[PDB]
């Protein structure tokens, strides 16, 4: 009942896949659940993979930082893919304490209660093309702590204003 | 030769110290080296702890995202604590590929090649007062990978424009 961690980098260092490819593979291989916490979500390829998972019957829960939520909504609209009407996906927002918006500065992807990607990669074109980042691929016991954190966040999340 | 990971949260969840307190304790207990990678560094209390470590003889290496470096410089000036003249501290900047600045979106604190804090907490007042975040405290074998990443980043870092 241990934990295993591999590191991945952007740009890649001593591994065959990029972080984006690894994200898409994790989502592609999802069998049951995807739980995503993300600060900014505008990457169309990743969104497509998630939409496709939900059509296979995977339950998708997404928590987005409230202050950047409009960027995700804009992307979903551009793609003609209204997220409210997709039945296997629920999207809710999370914020911090305001003073200037307090933000949810956490991100991670958890698939099938089995594997977590945790790190500094945000789901935006800029992270594929411009920024340096790193993530961990986590399996084993520590995944349970990410499950618990997701549940904690989900409990403090709100329905986005737009959804009625 | 395993790895141990504890999670900490802001706000705290089932641990006695905040992330900021844990940062200050790690720096206070540093005996040999501090290697810091940080996107934005404006927290004066953390800066003071680092300056104090360097006066005990701890070697301090700091890598900052180039595009936000001026915020650190402003803070060091406000504190009357010119970083160029402090002999045990070297500060260098890192950037990504531009298109809008490409950024170093990585952060971590490594102390004494023994302990790493890795997560989403940036050294700014907003992370103490406004934002939700989480970090890992990592000890054991995985610390060596953070040592290697620090060295990799340091190799691609530049002297800040201001320093002459
Ligand atoms: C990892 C996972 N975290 N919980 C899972 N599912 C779930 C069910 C109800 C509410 C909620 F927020 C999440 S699977
Ligand atoms: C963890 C640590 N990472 N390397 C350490 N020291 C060091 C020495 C020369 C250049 C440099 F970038 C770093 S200690």
């Amino acid at each position: 009942g241990g934990t295993h961690i591999d590191l991945l980098f952007h740009p890649p260092r001593a591994h065959l896949l990029t972080i984006k490819e690894t994200i898409r593979k994790m989502i592609k291989e999802a069998r049951k659940v995807i739980a995503l916490v993300m600060d900014i979500f505008t990457d169309v390829d990743i969104f497509k993979e998630i939409v496709e998972a939900s059509t296979r019957g995977v339950s998708v829960y997404i928590l987005l930082d409230e202050s950047n939520f409009n960027h995700f909504l804009n992307m979903t609209e551009k793609q003609g893919c209204s997220v409210q009407r997709l039945r296997n996906i629920r999207v809710r927002t999370v914020k911090g304490q305001d003073y200037f918006h307090g933000k949810m500065e956490q991100k991670f992807l958890l698939v099938d209660c089995q594997k977590v990607m945790y790190g500094s990669y945000s789901y935006m074109w800029s992270f594929e093309k411009a920024h340096l980042s790193m993530v961990q691929i986590i399996t084993g016991q520590l995944v349970e702590s990410f499950d618990e954190e997701f549940r904690t966040l989900y409990a403090r999340s709100c329905v986005p204003s737009s959804f009625a």
